[PDB]
Formats: C-alpha cells, sequence, structure tokens
C-alpha cells in the first residue's frame, strides 16, 4: 500500500493574538480536511514522553484483582452505573486489547448532571492510591492539558470554515463537555491468539475494523509503532507513526454540521504483535450543544439537514459502534 498525505502543522500561533499567523494555520486545516482527512499537530506544548511513561507505569502494575474492582458493566453485572468509565478487560485466547476510560474530572456527585441521572454523565473510578502514587493527580492534570490544546485546534477549524474563531469553543467548557480520555493497552504476545485477529476483505489482518469515529473531532497521541491505515480515493494507505506530535481527524458530527464538506474519514487499525499505547482524547459537546447545520459549498450556505443535539448523537453513536464493531 502507499503512504497516506499527512502534514506535521505547527498550531503554536493558535495560542496567541496574531490574527493573519492563525489565519495561515486555518488554510493548513482547511487543506488536510479536504484531502485525507488527516494532519499531525506540532508545537502543541504538552510533556507526550512523561504522558508515555506515567500510562506504562500504570497499565504494567495493576493487577486482575483492580481490575475487576474498576470493571465497566459489559464485564462486571454489580456495576450498572458504570456504561463509558472505567476498566474494559483483556480476555486471554481470545481478545488482545485492554483499556481505562474517564471522563470530565468536574462530574462530582453534587454535579446537577450526575444528580438527575442524565445518559452519558457518570462520576469516574480510580485505583487505590497508595498502590498507584500520584496517578489519579496526573491523569486529572492530563485531561485539562489535552483539553487546552483541543480549544486552541476548534478555533482553527472555526477559521477555516469562514466563521468566527469561537464558532465551536463557545460549546467545549470545563463544567459540561462529555469529552473522554481512554488509555488503550496493545499488548506483545507469543503466542498471539487467532481469535483476536480479525481479517478484511482485501486479505489484511487487523486488530479493529474499518469505522468513521464518533466525535466532533478526535486528538490523538501513539506510539512509534506504524499500524492506522485511512480509505482513499486510491484505495486504503498507510499513516505513518510519529510519537512527537497529536494524530488529528474529524469525527461524524463534524460531516453532519458541514454537509459532508469536511467528511469524517474511514480508517482502520493493522494487526502488529508489539507492545503499544493508544491514547485518544474525544472532542465532545455538552449534552444539549446543538450547532445549525450548513454548508460552504452553497452560495447562500444553506443545508437539506436536520439539526441534531450533542447527547442524541453521541448515545446513538456509542451503540451502533459497539453493534459493528464489537464491545472493546
Ligand atoms: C484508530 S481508532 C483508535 C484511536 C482506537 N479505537 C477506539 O478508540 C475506538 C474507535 S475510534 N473508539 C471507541 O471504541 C469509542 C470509545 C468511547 C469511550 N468509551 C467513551 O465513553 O467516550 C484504537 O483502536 O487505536
Ligand atoms: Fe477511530
Amino acid at each position: 500500500v502507499s503512504k497516506a498525505n499527512v502534514p506535521k502543522i505547527d498550531v503554536s500561533p493558535l495560542f496567541g493574538d496574531d490574527q493573519a499567523a492563525k489565519m495561515r494555520v486555518a488554510q493548513q486545516i482547511d487543506a488536510a480536511s479536504r484531502d485525507t482527512g488527516f494532519f499531525y499537530a506540532v508545537n502543541h506544548g504538552i510533556n507526550v514522553q512523561r504522558l508515555s511513561q506515567k500510562t506504562k507505569e500504570f497499565h504494567m502494575s495493576i493487577t486482575p484483582e483492580e481490575k475487576w474492582d474498576l470493571a465497566i458493566r459489559a464485564y462486571n453485572k454489580e456495576h450498572q452505573d458504570q456504561v463509558r468509565a472505567g476498566y474494559y478487560l483483556s480476555i486471554p485466547g481470545k481478545k488482545a486489547v485492554e483499556s481505562f476510560c474517564y471522563l470530565n474530572p468536574n462530574f462530582t456527585p453534587d454535579h446537577p448532571r450526575i444528580q438527575a441521572k442524565t445518559p452519558t454523565h457518570e462520576v469516574n473510578v480510580w485505583p487505590d492510591e497508595t498502590k498507584h502514587p500520584g496517578f489519579q493527580d496526573f491523569a486529572e492534570q492530563y485531561y485539562w492539558d489535552v483539553f487546552g490544546l483541543s480549544s486552541a485546534l476548534l478555533k482553527g477549524y472555526a477559521l477555516a470554515l469562514g466563521k468566527e474563531e469561537n464558532f465551536f469553543a463557545r460549546h467545549f467548557k470545563p463544567d459540561d463537555t462529555l469529552a473522554s480520555v481512554v488509555l488503550i493497552r496493545y499488548p506483545y504476545l507469543d503466542p498471539y491468539p487467532e481469535a483476536a485477529i480479525k481479517t478484511a476483505a482485501d486479505g489484511t489482518k487487523l486488530s479493529f475494523e474499518w469505522h468513521e469515529d464518533v466525535s466532533l473531532i478526535t486528538v490523538l497521541y501513539q506510539s512509534n509503532v506504524q499500524n492506522l491505515q485511512v480509505e482513499t480515493a486510491a484505495g486504503y494507505q498507510d499513516i505513518e507513526a510519529d510519537d512527537t506530535g497529536y494524530l488529528i481527524n474529524c469525527g461524524s458530527y463534524m460531516a453532519h454540521l458541514t454537509n459532508n464538506y469536511y467528511k469524517a474519514p474511514i480508517h482502520r487499525v493493522k494487526w502488529v504483535n508489539a507492545e503499544r499505547q493508544s491514547l485518544p482524547f474525544f472532542v465532545n459537546l455538552g449534552y444539549d450543544s446543538v450547532i445549525d447545520p450548513f454548508d460552504p459549498r452553497e452560495p447562500n450556505g444553506k443545508s437539506d439537514r436536520e439539526p441534531l443535539s450533542y447527547g442524541d448523537y453521541l448515545q446513538n453513536g456509542l451503540v451502533s459502534l459497539i453493534n459493528k464493531n464489537g464491545q472493546t
């Protein structure tokens, strides 16, 4: 397969007050969004080597007893409130992947949306402090660091579409965002179970099938082991790895609001027998957020699509993705 066009864009102007420089970044985001749908964010300000080291100290020290105690509902019937947040177990001999998901640290027991039991809002669960010293405080601080990067990126997407810079960011707030971090471990295994390997129609061995993302945008750190592919008009292409930057793409909410001007790219995960990390931040809005759909290709900007609230979008999308590609 040939190599996918994935440009490196320096996103540092998006943090400052130089309006013309921000426009130059916006144009590069527009070009990448109309082409393969992917780019690397560089000069982002975040210490990704320390993120990798802290995440590795956690995955490698957590015990089977602690994983049952933190497990989501799909693995532990006792934990009916845990649909999104908590531990997603491996199944030795059948399923290789395992992961930990956490939500907004402001979703405390006194938060009005947790009091009302609104779908998609949960209070995070954490391992014992004495067993994992410093982990919960590191992980909460990381949520705010990648939140800050994502707010800057959202300024560049708004400019790219001909809008004012707070068009998306106004709907992305500390007190109510539905955004999530997932710390995915893909393990080295000897022998690697064949039941954990899927085969595409074209014969390619996979760990996760073709899909579009459920997000507005996705903001991803990975290790330096090549595995991602993107569908283009020329067929599936390889995305090169870069463990110093963040890989960015649009999810299906952005394709809805823009009448498919910025498509949600179809992508998949090749099977590789290597110990590695996939650490996505899914940029989601608030439960009642609505952006009216438009079409930047039409003279009058009007679209034949209906408004959809972010909450309804997120709940149905996460269920459909489990029915399509399986419980992770
Ligand atoms: C290249 S796709 C990627 C970054 C990842 N998959 C995923 O993270 C898959 C597909 S996007 N996403 C999901 O499984 C959605 C998880 C939602 C989360 N529990 C929440 O509650 O917000 C992986 O397999 O590396
Ligand atoms: Fe994805």
